[PDB]
């Protein structure tokens, strides 16, 4: 099926207030037309992010009642450890409170100053920790990834030629590690093929270079492999996931993404010595290696969730729900990043509002309009989030001016997707009526978080 | 009352396996006679730590069903924010996944390399982050705090003269901040008086020096003030807590201690510019400032728990339950660190086992024997935990060779305390039979965590 029904029932609901348009407009204005300043209680469908917003199962909530909150030797730790060892195949695991905790550990252990880290694009926290520990980041993603309109498979693949060029120019000993992300966020949630992981592994093995996965949406990635990589159609998600990680030396994981939980993460590695070093380092940043900044009950929920994520029908429905939204928008001519990724649809607000300039903040304004029209919250990922240039004092002006419709796992229905799509399509049909915004309050940093705007009038 | 009844009922119970002695001995040996290696399922009464092991209330669990897991604007965040603003009085709050997360932020923001941080003793993670950011730690606790046998009030107090001396010798500009801990862990959980907090504030204000509290057991501290500081007998715990923090510029808090939760912490501060800088920095270590590495449900549970902790009868019982254990041991002649602190009783293993040299690891062996006798787990806090001297390859030899009996909040009863005490007392009457330990496996780091031993013969 192009669009299968939910492979589960609703056990419990989260009630919402269902406020009318006049009230939404009032709340949007109070939030300075910045969706980051909206109160959760005033949002009907919250597509700000797929991180930590997932609906857990009855089995996970049963696990939540069996939290073994002991500082050492918790049953929940042992369940998590054996689950990750079984499903990912790594020798050692260190729990962390979420993904960027594991990144702090990995980069603190695996990077000497002056070295390079190469990856298929980047994520903000991941890159921060790499650079904080002395590394220069090199993008080695394939060129197609930077063409937002280009519909091609496995857009997230590393260009092996760029990797070969790097090794020759910089020398293997100067490369801390390859950071292979699955899926690739900055490209719109694009997958990486098994063939690509193999080729990166083979080349790195030649030169003694380590590969560490940024694995936050690895199950979504496994689904794309199963659906689209020749030869994998009859291989289980579980076997695809296990094979994927067989080509890595370790990984950083955010449970908040594909482990179907609201908090949690971990660091995996095969190397005994690195594991020992990670154990003493985790103590001062996260907590003892036996809980790593997580309650027992959350290690349990993450262990259960990761195993739940392996179910074909679940991840098929997850990805096809996102696809449904994207295809409905595409059918109406709405400009989106293509192909649709695993976890989100990205609107190109620049092309949605051709009558505006980027300096009138079309992404920020389109996000405001979407909320006022529907009660749906989306995230500005454009000029506002990019922040100001510290030297010039002018805006950074990023090439991507987008509104991100980010889909939590197992929270919404196709009817919610229809509500979102219908509102956006209505706005698109009258796009010329979307007004530009200007600052009325700008913080000196993290401006996307608390900035306030009002409309430009002529 | 000397020992009041629990000011609550049991809502739900946690299953334990009631395994016999022969089986406990088997499990202890499988754990290499290291209690840190015992599985939780094999422990009856787990006194390894009071951190994150607390029992929550029905109200907190109701809150756990109302987790608003939004990335921004969570109802749970706003609840936590106004609760901490109301009860602690600080202008700004940044959630963190627990205490050491807040410490990372504070030390990253408030320390220039080459500066000093002075405090009343220290805790490992707190000091690490201070030194990592280029500070030199200076102990300015009163001398009495280092006399483990001396029974005096407010042993945790800062010695104002030591602080005056530090300011004169180093200069105010070279002191990043004063780190005032409540209670003081290394002295056995000893409180700080309101009078002391005032004097420190007064002196620091004269020189423009910032004071940040390490406030993980601030409610236990407030109880000691109410109970023992002249003039506070009829002041509420809530009002004592609020006044305590009125003498601080901010704090690092572990909810896992006195906020009655299993995970959670936060950073507070009054300064706008520091807050703005903190909001930027928390994003890459913990998470967005609107959740700070916590699920919404945990921000909610911590908000509720902190308010519950203000109930006089609750914190009175908490502290008096620990005291009950300590006094029962004292009444049988068992040697402990004195006076008894708010959250734990420390056995003096050196005097418990005078027939053993420190090289035979008496604290480690005593902890093993306690488990085998009762099913009670305690923590070695002695030569093993001290680690091996890197330079000379010999043990670090700490003056304190102790076994820590750390009491989680609202988890155990007086009957459990009796079981603990009765077992230790029986061991004490036959102490000569406690055998020394030796390594069979020693890690090169964190040796207390995974080391394995067997008996000398
Ligand atoms: O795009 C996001 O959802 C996002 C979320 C964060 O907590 C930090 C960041 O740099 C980006
Ligand atoms: O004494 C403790 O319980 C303790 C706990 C920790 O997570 C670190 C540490 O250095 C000490
Ligand atoms: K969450
Ligand atoms: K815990």
């Amino acid at each position: 099926m192009m669009y299968p029904a939910e492979p589960y029932r609703i056990k419990s609901v989260e009630t919402v207030s269902m406020i009318p348009r006049e009230e939404r407009i009032k709340r949007m204005r109070e939030a300075g037309y910045n969706t980051f300043l909206l109160n959760s209680k005033d949002v009907y469908v919250d597509l700000l992010t797929d991180s930590g917003t997932n609906a857990m199962s009855d089995k996970q909530w049963a696990g939540m009642m069996m939290g073994d909150e002991a500082y050492a030797g918790s049953e929940n730790f042992f369940h998590l450890e054996r689950t990750v060892q079984e499903l990912f195949g790594f020798k050692h695991i260190v729990p962390t409170h979420q993904g960027r905790g594991a990144e702090n550990l990995l980069s603190s252990l695996a990077i000497k100053p002056g070295q390079y880290v190469a990856g298929n694009m980047y994520f903000t926290t991941t890159r921060y920790h790499q650079e904080k520990n002395g590394a220069t980041f090199i993008d080695i993603v394939r060129d197609e990834a930077h063409d937002a309109g280009l519909d091609v498979k496995f857009k997230g693949n590393i260009d092996i030629k760029k990797l070969e060029k790097l090794i020759a120019e910089k020398g293997a000993e100067n490369i801390a590690y390859i950071c292979l992300a699955v899926t690739v966020n900055l490209a719109g949630g694009q997958p990486v093929s098994m063939a690509n992981m193999r080729e990166v592994r083979q080349l790195c093995d030649k030169h003694g270079i380590k590969v560490f996965y940024d694995a936050t949406r690895c199950v979504e990635n496994a689904y794309f492999i199963k659906e689209q990589e020749e030869g994998f159609e009859d291989v289980s998600i579980k076997d695809i996931v296990h094979e994927m990680f067989s080509y890595a030396d370790g990984c950083t994981m955010s449970g908040k993404k594909d482990c179907l939980v609201n908090i949690g993460g971990f660091l995996c590695m095969n190397d005994d010595d690195m594991f020992s070093a990670a154990r003493e380092l985790v103590v001062v940043y996260e907590g003892m290696p036996s809980y790593g900044g997580l309650a027992g009950r959350d290690m349990e929920a993450m262990a259960i969730g990761l195993r739940e994520a392996m179910q074909f029908e679940y991840i098929e429905h997850r990805v096809k729900q996102v696809r449904y939204l994207g295809e409905k928008l595409k059918a109406a001519g709405v400009p989106i990043v293509e192909p649709v990724g695993g976890h989100a649809v990205f609107l190109d607000a620049r092309r949605f509002c051709p009558h505006l300039t980027q300096d009138e903040f079309p992404a920020q304004s389109l996000a405001a309009s979407i909320y006022m029209e529907t009660g749906v919250r989306s995230m500005e990922r454009g000029i506002i989030s990019a922040g100001r240039n510290k030297e010039t004092g002018d805006h950074h002006r990023p090439k991507l001016e987008t509104v991100r419709l980010t889909i939590p796992r197992r929270v919404y229905t196709y009817a919610h997707m229809d509500l979102v799509a219908d509102g956006i399509i209505k706005l698109f049909k009258h796009k010329e009526d979307i007004k530009g915004l200007k600052f009325v309050y700008e913080p000196k940093q993290l401006r996307f978080f608390t900035a306030r705007f009002d409309y430009v009038h002529h």
